């Protein structure tokens, strides 16, 4: 109990801001993660061996792809890190045991490849999840890790207050389906316009946690810029890998996936800003007022993607 986490003075300090990137040493991450739910939840939180373990088992269950790895996991845990920070009164103990975890799992035995190219290829999970097919198989694989013998992290939970938090947990990984996040956002767009919004109705809270993990999600347009800008060679990296195993089904894949089409990246990205990024931040701002750093990031970041076009980078 009386055994904190310390990280060196640079990470002590930035580790507090919605920018921080967590550094290309793997074996700190682990500790990085146990350090923000120590902060974040509590000391009392978890049984710090289970939880390390629970976490080694987690990093085993993320795959070696370019960008949906270990390293994605734990950089989606520091944004919603950062979030409940911001944000100390708004949130359950429930929700803050619920949701650093919810984003460390949210991508576990990730692929690389979308819903869609399942779909297309026929793949056995696309069979037993019709729908948000991945996200439904991240959220079986944290079920799966957590009866683990000596992995239940949750043991002191009560029978309902386990129920809750894997409903927590369950929610907060569908959500990071990408496809549920437009109707999720407009839906809390009109809910804040017309003044209906209301965090004591549980319906509105499951949509603002869901608007809070895709936040957190896309949070590598939110880094400082030659962060966002490498992070973009991984998550295309991956786009294109799709593309060359659309191409093996004999499917041209959208200009996005075309490893051909590079050239259309830049005004592909201005698409995502303006399309997904921007709104999404621009509504956690308006609910979460001091999540507005987010905001801010995407909109510098936006703004360079502008000058990689205009040909000044
Ligand atoms: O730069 C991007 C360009 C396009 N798309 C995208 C476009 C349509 N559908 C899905 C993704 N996402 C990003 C992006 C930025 C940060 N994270 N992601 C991301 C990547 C894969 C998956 C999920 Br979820 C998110
Ligand atoms: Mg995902
Ligand atoms: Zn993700």
């Amino acid at each position: 109990g009386l055994m904190q986490f310390t990280l060196p003075v640079r990470l002590c300090k930035e580790i507090e801001l919605f920018h921080f990137d967590i550094g290309p040493f793997e074996n700190m991450w682990p500790g990085i993660f146990v350090y923000m739910v120590h902060r974040s939840c509590g000391t009392s939180c978890f049984e710090l061996e289970k939880l390390c373990r629970f976490i080694m088992s987690v990093k085993k269950n993320y795959r070696r792809v370019p960008y949906h790895n270990w390293k994605h996991a734990v950089t989606v845990a520091h944004c919603m890190y950062a979030i409940l920070q911001n944000n100390h009164t708004l949130f359950t103990d429930l929700e803050r045991k619920g949701l650093l975890i919810a984003c460390l799992c949210h991508d576990l035995d990730h692929r690389g490849f979308s819903n869609s190219y399942l779909q297309k290829f026929d793949h056995p999970l696309a069979a037993l999840y019709s729908t948000s097919t991945m996200e439904q198989h991240h959220f079986s694989q944290t079920v799966s890790i957590l009866q683990l013998e000596g992995h239940n992290i949750f043991s002191t939970l009560s029978s309902s207050e386990y129920e809750q938090v894997l409903e927590i947990i369950r929610k907060a990984i569908i959500a990071t389906d990408l496809a549920l996040y437009f109707g999720n956002r407009k839906q809390l767009e009109e809910m804040y316009q017309t003044g209906s919004l209301n965090l004591n109705n549980q319906s509105h809270r499951d949509r603002v946690i869901g608007l809070m993990m895709t936040a957190c999600d896309l949070c590598s347009v939110t880094k400082l810029w030659p962060v966002t800008k490498l992070t973009a060679n991984d998550i295309y990296a991956e786009f294109w890998a799709e593309g060359d195993e659309m191409k093996k089904l004999g499917i041209q894949p959208i200009p996005m996936m075309d490893r051909d089409k590079k050239d259309e990246v830049p005004q592909g990205q201005l698409g995502f800003y303006n399309a997904v990024a921007i709104p999404c931040y621009t509504t956690l701002t308006q609910i979460l007022p001091p999540t507005e750093p987010l905001l801010k990031a995407c909109r510098d970041n936006l703004s360079q993607w502008e000058k990689v076009i205009r040909g000044e980078e």
